[PDB]
């Protein structure tokens, strides 16, 4: 079965950086759009960023443009989210997700997520 193996959360002060990692299990990231959503306190899900590793196409939510960068290493079958210039309002649990070519979720279950705390 497909699994998303997530890591890289942590605790930093505003202005600091983290890098999230999402390693694919049960599929190749070349076959897919992969990226992150986050769940902050009191909110629904917010899409953050996505990449199509085959050609490197990326797209970002306006809320993170210029601060976060999404990337992929196909030889590691892993995607990354570099988060620079973190703000307190970036505190959330971040989840890796797959989307199909229809822009809609393409995995059966959420992974366990990774916590990013900015304070």
């Amino acid at each position: 079965e497909v699994q998303l193996v997530e890591s890289g959360g942590g605790l930093v002060q505003p202005g600091g950086s983290l890098r999230l990692s999402c390693a694919a299990s049960g599929f190749n990231i070349k076959d897919t759009y992969i990226g992150w959503v986050r769940r902050a306190p009191g909110k629904g899900e917010e899409w953050v960023a996505s990449i199509y590793p085959t050609n490197g196409y990326t797209r970002y939510a306006d809320s993170v443009k210029g601060r976060f960068t999404i990337s992929a290493d196909t030889s590691k079958n892993t995607a990354y989210l570099q988060m620079n210039s973190l703000r307190a309002e970036d505190t959330a649990v971040y989840y890796c997700a797959r989307w199909g070519g229809d822009g809609f979720y393409a995995m059966d279950y959420w992974g366990q997520g990774t916590l990013v705390t900015v304070s």
